[PDB]
């Protein structure tokens, strides 16, 4: 990580992530209204889900939307899921790492894919939100999709929901948000992802974190617990937020 680097110069800049979301140091924008999300309601729909080795993907359709403050639309892409089995989430705030950080993958609509997006200045942003465990009873919209993941054991093993409800899956509250400028996490660590990173947390049972985390294998056949990159330096960045 030391040498990303020397081969993927991005590696070496200014704006990198994850990063520690120091709550003292957010700056409060209240030119920042809401997320402006659209068709992420429950819908039938094809839904693809895979073990890529890394991660549960799950495949998003073009008529999921979110229009950022300035007027940008992003489209979304994937959703998928970073876990440990405390050491799964990217970022931290506070210092304190979640049980699981939550990500959707939009990209710049100005852009007519995906794949061009990738390499495109302000080409892609991602919703993150964390999950948290306590007593919690099961979260039935996640239901179906842990139900699933027996069927994606091995990496490559595909397998499709025919509806979901994306917006429930995330937290009850939808309003509340930092938001910084930064990265990729991993090579080519591509400094053009807007984050959102939601206040409120997903409750998930201890049993469906416990399922998250056990049923996947990575393509050494050994179950899925990768490691996180460092949170890294805000350097002249100031993470703001839409609420006092
Ligand atoms: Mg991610």
């Amino acid at each position: 990580e030391a040498h990303w680097p020397q081969h993927y110069p991005a590696c070496g800049g200014q704006r990198q992530s994850p990063i520690n979301l120091q709550r003292t140091k957010v700056r409060y924008n209240p030119s920042l209204k809401g997320l402006n999300m659209t068709g992420y309601e429950t819908q039938a729909g094809e839904f693809p889900m895979v073990n890529n080795g890394h991660t549960v993907q799950i495949s998003l359709p073009s008529t999921m939307r979110m229009t950022v403050a300035d007027g940008t639309v992003y489209i979304a892409q994937q959703m998928h899921f970073h876990w440990g089995g405390i050491s799964g989430s990217e970022h931290t705030v506070d210092g304190i790492r979640h049980v699981i950080e939550i990500h959707i993958v939009h990209y710049n609509s100005k852009y007519k894919s995906y794949d061009i997006a990738q390499d495109a200045p302000d080409g892609l942003a991602v919703l993150a939100a964390f999950v948290e465990v306590k007593n919690y009873p099961e979260n039935t919209y996640y239901s179906n999709f842990i139900s699933h993941l027996a069927n994606i054991k091995y990496p490559g093993q595909r397998t499709t929901l025919t509806g979901l409800d994306v917006q429930d899956m995330l937290p009850r509250n939808l309003q509340h948000y930092y938001t910084y400028h930064g990265s990729l996490t991993t090579p080519p660590c591509t400094e053009n992802v807007h984050w959102f990173v939601l206040a409120d947390f997903v409750k998930l049972s201890r049993t469906q974190v416990w399922k998250l985390e056990n049923s996947l294998l990575d393509h050494r056949n050994k179950t899925i617990h990768n490691d996180y990159r460092r949170t890294q330096p805000l350097n002249h960045r100031v993470v703001e937020s839409n609420f006092p």
